[PDB]
């Protein structure tokens, strides 16, 4: 049905329920997405987003499991929005289970299709880790956002943040993990949030560590704290659009502008100037017409002062969130001055193959994590920053259900440690296999116009053949499992994307598929950023003597 | 250029500087429009409402200062939108100056076509009495603004407003009347005002008493005065967007609620909710389609205000500066809930031909003002109203420029009083001609369905045949000048209407335009009430033997 | 009421119904414009356009005839829209009437609102001439639309259209004008019209010479006919969008390229390529949107052979009918390449206020005109185009009502003429009085950004000052009737326009009148036009001594 009275936590140690790691790992990382430590509402199947979830209804996730438990090395299972529709003879060098979730033919990618077929039984958001069983929690969004504020910190300050702070807005669902990522990143910052509620929540988890009494206090604590080379995340209770121009007109300077204000809802996201939220929610019912005006004003006067900033020479983004957009059709007309967080940071990691490379131990022991942690320390001997973050996650990211990790890694890089990984699987120096994955938004897994590929240099944006040729390739690669997804992070009709997870079980057959999974997926995200004709890219391509027969030869 | 750091005064005395009196009379006004004593922002040629101008620049004020000068009697001045463009042969039984302003062929009546066109050189609003050059500071609308608060006084309060309050907006030239109304009605008065600097000019010249520290104060005081039998007007620094809602959510109940803030011109008369005045016109400048976005939400929250109030059983009336219409376009569907001041209050002076009848002294000299009130007070013995009018004026109404009188009569009554001042400037008892005036809003003038004409009984609001013809009658009938614009009170694309103003130089000639000209007129006013049914218009045309077709014959 | 079963006619001779020949002008004018020789359905009171009316009503018209004839020389009438509402004391150089038709204030000017007031007996669409009292039928639009055909000869032929052929389409309500104005212009004309009837009709009246069987019979005519230095009109039955692509295809080049097509009416006035009229007919009931869309497909088609045609240097020109707006909307970029006819040709005859020039013999002799004719001639000796187009009038213009004549005359010339016609009737050449008026389509006397005020230089367009000031003027300067009237040509929104006649008596009060009227009415237009900044009005307004004080100082 829709609800259950369980817990689901995934199996630990060396026991198989499954009949080898190929199968066991798969059911273990399903029941780690709906683990009570990670999953938002694992009751109703939901692991995050509010409606995405990891099978479609309990009836479907009972028969995934029992599935799973019986599927042999040489059968392939095939669940389709989250239901388990065929087992089909294949081989044990490719994947165990094939997924496909949310796929909608393109005239009909909407919401209201999808509600529909939803109502007839046939639908499930997979989002993007939850319907391919690679959801590590919190980690994801932290780590993701500190990777942001940390390429910014190498391009433009040598990756020296420390006295150095952040000026942002929005503390809710993606902009919470904002305050901890620069903290993380060595930074202080000042993080505006027009929700209370929405403030105590971030100070309880300690996403942020204190709020000011007013902008005059943010300001000597900020003064205080970068002085003293301390890492402090400040929350000010207020609105963006009304303290950023008053910093401006102040002659205040940040080290960094962004904002994750839900601008894209000017209806629902975003507070006015001289608003409660209060009259905002009110007035959102009476007039909405009259609101959407009044924010998309503010959101005008926002960018403005964005703008300022970076007249100032201060590194200032878009945290896509769509604000440029809205304040262009107001009359900013030199709102795009500043670039999206994704060609401007993003996107140069993407061409050398520099994605979230992410792991999990399936023994559940966090010293697997601990030894895996030194072992990316030992083979990237020369790399202060990634050394930063495998210290603190450490200390400041604590584990939810089996213990994970992520870093950014690039091509070469991301094959050297899955076959160490592998090998210390296979010596005993990690206690079971492990699997390594990743979000679905990495370089060649993932085509999404108004995110991931904006304003690409040739106008590639919505060219989606690169995500299923990603999973076509891993397929044809070895990977444990491969999904493609529709419609995650930015609803449907907006975005394709692919995942892969791959079992590390000792065996050279397993350093074989590693080893070729491992140079492909980064290697097509490498391509297919070689093929909007981005240097970096092109000269990566070259360095790693990949093929590209346009390119290459 | 529309800046110039110059102070514009009307000649005084008998020296003339044009060729005749005919000719000094225009230029004077003109010039009168723009004393710093009269005019709200005269350095920018802005008399009122808005952006209401006496000419389009500097250039062309320049050039119709020249003209005026040399132009003979036997010769028409046309200025098309506060520029001189054409002089012609006429005589000197036609008026001196025919004025255009601001007209736009129907499709493209909007303030954002005018806008295009002022920032190529080819625009001037004329509001009513700044583009035809007959404002007499707050005094032109003073007792139209009082007859509205006695008349509402009448019909929701058995006739005293003693231990009552009126809540309203907007200190600005016209606005800033309001206060006193109030008071010479009987009733305090509490009056939202943003700039300081309105405050003070009220406070300058008598318009207001005084300024509270806070709302709280404010509300104090209207809580003592009213219990005392006061009548007191207190101006408060704010936002009536943020105000409003505010007395509404405490259960704050005035006696009256109305507005006249330049709602208007979103664009440039009405501050956005959370907006310094400083932001308003930086903004305007750089993002003129947010801030329009802006001011107009701002409307739609401050009408909803309004409405609320009506609700608890507050009389509240729209008193013609668009606000409810603004509101509307926004989401506000029962904007139009509560009338206009006209069709409330107005209507049955109208059906008389009473209206905002004026003169001013060009001797300037405060003693032939003095000897005109004693000359109407002999001419109309009768009138206690009119009587006590006068007296209050003289005691509470400061000159501003020219000395000059507002007084509200009618067909019939224009004429006699126009003939008599003619005689006392022949015999010397006025020291220098005087001019006769009105404001275009008057019975025969003017079509504005949200405001002069809302709610015809006939349903022919719309219909602006009637000011076309109104001008086209005062030019046949030797008015000195006569104007046509569009917009004015209500802004672009909302009314059209007339102006006329006739010199008494003394003379035989003038005494024969006078006794036509101030019959006509009015004349033309209740013969369109008359036309529209008004049983009072038909009732005065034939008591003074008016020859309507299709009515008398 | 609505419908009288009646033949009206204007009194002729010298016998006078009114007081006066000031008030017997008016009144044979308005009879003449409702005689069965002249108006379309005058049982109706519709002089032309089907809604376009004399008088709002019977009862109205009644009251007018009745008014007009006790009127007296120092009185003055006002009629709105169509009715006569009020009669006011003025002066004999004063216009008898004053009239204003289907004005309304903007934001309510279109037909939905114009519908509701006449269902309420509030309404009369006045068009141009109709509610003026100033139609003479079908001179009107032939004459116009000769001046098209003669101006562009000027401009492109050197004066001589013989041996030249124009190509356009559309035989209807406007277009059935072309070939005879093309025939009387001295060209030989290819007339495309999808409609059999509509040629037919175009036979039988004589407007079009013969139909040729098809494209190549049209095609040996034409190149016959033009070797022969003869001028004949040819029908060809056919579609527009079909012929001219198929012409230029041919390599065909015609010696000017236009059409009238009722391209503003997707789906009621354009046939789609390969359609029968039927099967449009059919179609539009039926699927009316894939109608619109094949129309305007076809438009665009169209369009092209147009551009092609002028990129091979043959003048082409658009004749009011929006196709090049059409066109531009489905991908002609470059649809606006080739010009109006009004800036084409039209307006640098403006610039030197040359327009419509018309005239009529109240006495109803058709030696009247004859004489004006020749007087004419003898006035203005050394302009062959004007010589022959009086000689071409005699023999192939047949009276309607009333003998009138148009003539094409500028600043200057106008007042020469008037003034001469004034003393031919005190001398009894003339046997009764002549008016002199003009259709509202003149120099300065009309705004209507979609026709006459299309791109003006200055992108004034829009500016409707200027029809307001010359009402006002001619007021001042003595017309007989003036008119300001809106919607006229375009439609409800669109234009907004003014009207004067001007009744010449033989008397030397009236020639004092005619030589400041007929000066002024042309000079407001050279003003308007040097106003925008074209050198042929500012250097017309230096040779002839106009005083603009922006331009002369
Ligand atoms: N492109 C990406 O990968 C990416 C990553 C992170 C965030 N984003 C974008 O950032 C935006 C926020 O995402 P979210 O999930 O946190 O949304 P959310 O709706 O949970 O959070 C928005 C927060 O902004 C606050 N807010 C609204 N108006 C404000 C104002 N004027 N001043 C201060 N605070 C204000 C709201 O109270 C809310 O807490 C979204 O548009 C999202 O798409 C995009
Ligand atoms: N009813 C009538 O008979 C009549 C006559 C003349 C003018 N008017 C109309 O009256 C209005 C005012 O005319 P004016 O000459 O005073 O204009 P103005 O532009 O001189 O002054 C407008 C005033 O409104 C104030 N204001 C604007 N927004 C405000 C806000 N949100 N809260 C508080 N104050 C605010 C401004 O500071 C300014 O002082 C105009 O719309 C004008 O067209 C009506
Ligand atoms: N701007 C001006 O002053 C001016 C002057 C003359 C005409 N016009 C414009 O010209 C157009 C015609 O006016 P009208 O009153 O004659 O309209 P109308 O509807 O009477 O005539 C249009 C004619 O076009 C014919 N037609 C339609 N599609 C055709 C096609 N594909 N091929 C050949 N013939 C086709 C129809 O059969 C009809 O006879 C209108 O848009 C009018 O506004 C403007």
């Amino acid at each position: 049905n829709k609800y259950r009275d369980v817990e689901i936590r995934a199996p630990r140690g060396n026991k198989l329920t499954a009949k080898s790691w190929l199968t066991e790992a798969p059911l273990r990382m399903l029941m780690n997405n709906l683990d009570p430590q990670v999953a938002e509402n694992p009751k109703e199947l939901v692991v995050y987003g509010g409606i995405g979830r990891a099978a479609r209804n309990w009836e479907c996730y009972d028969k995934i499991v029992e599935t799973l438990t019986r599927l042999e090395d040489d059968e392939t299972l095939l669940v389709q929005s989250g239901k388990p529709v065929g087992v089909f003879k294949t081989h044990s060098n490719a994947p165990r289970v094939l997924i496909a979730n949310s796929n909608l033919v393109p005239h009909w990618a909407n919401w209201e299709h999808f509600n529909e077929l939803d109502a007839k039984g046939l639908a499930m958001y997979g989002q993007m880790t939850a319907g391919s069983w690679i959801y590590i929690g919190s980690q994801g969004i932290v780590q993701g956002t500190y990777e942001t504020f940390v390429e910014a910190g190498r391009q433009h300050y040598g990756g020296s943040l420390k006295g150095k702070w952040v000026l942002t807005a929005g503390l809710g669902g993606m902009g919470g993990a904002q305050p901890l990522a620069a903290t993380l990143a060595g930074a202080c910052s000042l993080n505006i949030e027009s929700q209370q509620s929405r403030i105590d929540f971030r100070l309880e988890t300690r996403y942020v560590d204190e709020q000011a009494t007013d902008l005059d206090d943010a300001l000597v604590r900020i003064a205080k704290y970068t002085a003293e080379g301390k890492a402090i995340s400040i929350a000010l209770h207020g609105n963006a659009a009304e303290i950023l121009p008053e910093l401006v007109k102040r002659g205040v300077r940040p080290d960094m502008v962004t904002d994750q204000t839900s601008a894209h809802d000017p209806l629902n996201g975003y507070l006015p100037i001289g608003w409660t939220w209060e009259q905002y929610r009110d007035r959102a019912q009476t007039i909405p017409a009259a609101v959407v005006k009044a924010a998309k004003a503010s959101m005008a006067v926002h960018v403005q002062a964005m703008l300022d900033f970076q007249k100032q020479g201060v590194p200032t983004f878009d945290y896509g969130n769509n604000i440029r957009q809205m304040a262009k059709e107001e009359g900013v007309a030199n709102a795009f001055d500043f670039p999206g967080f994704v060609p401007a940071y993003i996107r140069p990691l993407f061409c050398r193959g520099v994605g979230p490379f992410r792991w999990a131990a399936l023994s559940g022991e966090a010293e697997d994590i601990y030894k895996t942690d030194a072992k990316v320390k030992e083979l990237i001997p020369d790399d202060a920053h990634l050394h930063r973050w495998l210290d603190m996650a450490r200390e400041r990211i604590s584990f939810q259900g089996l213990p994970a990790r992520i870093c950014w890694v690039g091509l070469g890089l991301r094959a050297k440690l899955g076959l160490a990984f592998n090998e210390m699987v296979r010596s005993g120096e990690l206690s079971a296999p492990v699997v390594i994955g990743r979000d679905h938004l990495d370089s060649g897994s993932v085509s999404s116009p108004n995110r991931e590929t904006e304003a690409m240099r040739d106008g590639s944006d919505a060219v989606s053949d690169w995500p299923l040729l990603n999973a076509l390739l891993n397929t044809a690669g070895g990977a444990t499992w491969v999904s493609l997804h529709h419609g995650g992070g930015v609803g449907m009709g907006f975005s394709q994307h692919s995942g892969m997870v791959i079992v590390c079980d000792g065996t050279d057959e397993a350093a074989e598929r590693i080893a070729r999974v491992l140079t492909n997926d980064p290697g097509t995200g490498v391509m297919r950023h070689a093929d909007a004709g981005y240097d970096i890219a092109i000269d990566c391509a070259k360095e790693q003597g990949l093929d590209l027969p346009m390119i290459t030869g």
